[PDB]
């Protein structure tokens, strides 16, 4: 598919629409919550809604380690 | 406490050291695997090693939605 | 301790709250000003306020060189 | 100039060349150190060298707050 | 000269201002379109308007590959 | 469908493998060139080779504006 190595499946538990951006919160395995801030245009075009099953995607070079 | 909203606990299952960067692979809840590319310097100062328990951190503005 | 190599201490001199995001401006050593755009949620959970002493954090792979 | 709001002037105190990437460390005001990981091609083309006076640049959406 | 390896000349065909951020859409050579989300402050300081001729800039480490 | 708003079709004209990362250069429509730095693992898993027809993908929040 795509080079981004992090692909986490989950369900939408939160949605907040802005003017330029929008926030999507997904509940994944173990009950952890992933928060995404993307364009309002993409949220609308993809038809994001509470309860939908979507996948969070993250490029490897954007992941930090806390030790 | 840091603003980055995504913080996922896991165990180190893969580690590869380059010249400038290094790759850390974490196994988190549900079997999901997180891949991180960071500086070699940080991997050495943090003492990252296979089997260690660490946390992956990702800023909300870097998470995309696939669906 | 986090892998992100850039950690700069400063004082909050500007704060603007949007619908989804928020802007924090920090004055660091030498008079330099750091601008951060993060989630509104994090700005509220952290209790960020003008005059507060906080730290700006930036991952090494996000820093470019101009010259 | 450019939209990236963070522009920090400094002097090169460290340089490490990889195969694909390279690390540049700059000393800025207050003695803080900024670490950048960019392409080896750009380090070579810009002629980066120990002691040179350059500027570190960071997009606002890549800056986190630690409180 | 900046290290960011992707520099695409274009014309502004879309501009949407928010509270904290702003969206800029550029038409570039070959019939492609680029969408940028940056600070409202930078859009105003740069004098961005529909019809302006500007350049979109992306760091190499932020570009993914889809197959 | 992914939320990333920038999707540019091209042909691979350059490939350089490192230890941890890898550099891919694509020629896109209109005579523009895109440079991507991703994981070596993804380059190998995707079967990236010179001459391949692939798509470069960038999140809107990573695109700056130069005037
Ligand atoms: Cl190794
Ligand atoms: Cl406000
Ligand atoms: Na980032």
């Amino acid at each position: 598919s795509i080079s981004a190595r992090n692909q986490l499946k989950g369900k939408v538990v939160g949605l907040k629409k802005g003017v330029v951006t929008a926030e999507v919160v997904l509940e994944i395995a173990g009950g952890n919550k992933i928060t995404s801030i993307i364009s309002l245009d993409s949220v609308e075009e993809l038809g994001v809604k509470e309860g939908a099953e979507l996948t969070a995607v993250v490029k490897s070079t954007d992941v930090m380690i806390l030790a």
